[PDB]
């Protein structure tokens, strides 16, 4: 009953709770080279960090210390994923890992920052009031500074 | 931050047993966990097929190979279908969801296969008689050596 070998520690962890760090995979599409399945896995991972940020935001919203009075529907929160992803910058691929069982590529990624203008603008197009946007931007702002 | 309840099998290369396979499926909208589990299970079952093809391709490319007919890679790949088709009594030994990305993994093992099924399927594929006989023989071995 031999166990897998050469398995990075980050794979044994729940990185998605660093919020700015996301892990995701991609099955090896046949017609593609490993290098490309890594591209796909990396995008997914960075999208994941976006979702991580949204999940953190949705948490604070549903928190009892939430100051946002506008109603933000579950669907809206999913919408936020896009503007947030759009604003991410300086995203490093910290690692890759391929599981032998099914040849699936995993990628560890970290977004080092985001454009405040970009996020703000994006959130505004989404139909949140000024107060909400200010608070939301203020929060992903803290999520990032508090991530170092 | 270490993942808590990770099954032991998730830490092993289960496709080492050939008749066992592990594969996954990403979570998906409109889809409940229950059916992403169904999807992962089928992919895992296909792995078993793939594991079996991979094992045959090994013996075919080994020194002790007796199949004189040449079998291309595209052929070996298509050998997957008939093998999968013939699988029977496939049990789902486990399910594991990775918190990092809500991806469902599934562990399965095919307890058997139908000689007739595989044979017929292999013949349709364009292998000579001796080729089929040997391959079906080898797949027999694979399953007995997994008990």
């Amino acid at each position: 009953n031999s166990f897998l070998q050469d398995v990075p520690y980050w794979m044994l962890q729940n990185r998605s709770e660093y919020i700015t760090q996301g892990v995701d995979s991609s099955h090896i599409v046949d017609g593609k080279k490993t290098e490309e399945i890594e591209k796909i896995a990396t995008k997914r991972a960075t999208i994941r960090v976006a979702q991580n940020i949204v999940h953190k935001l949705k948490e604070a919203y549903l928190s009892k210390t939430n100051r946002i009075k506008q109603k933000i529907t579950n669907e809206m929160f999913i919408q936020m994923t896009q503007p947030i992803y759009d604003s991410l910058m300086n995203v490093d691929r910290l690692g890759i890992y391929i599981n032998p069982n099914n040849e699936e590529v995993f990628a560890l990624v970290r977004a080092r920052g985001f454009d405040k203008d970009a996020l703000s603008e994006g959130l505004h197009k989404m139909s949140l009031d000024n107060q909400a946007v200010s608070i939301l931007v203020a929060k992903v702002e803290e999520i990032f500074k508090d991530s170092v």
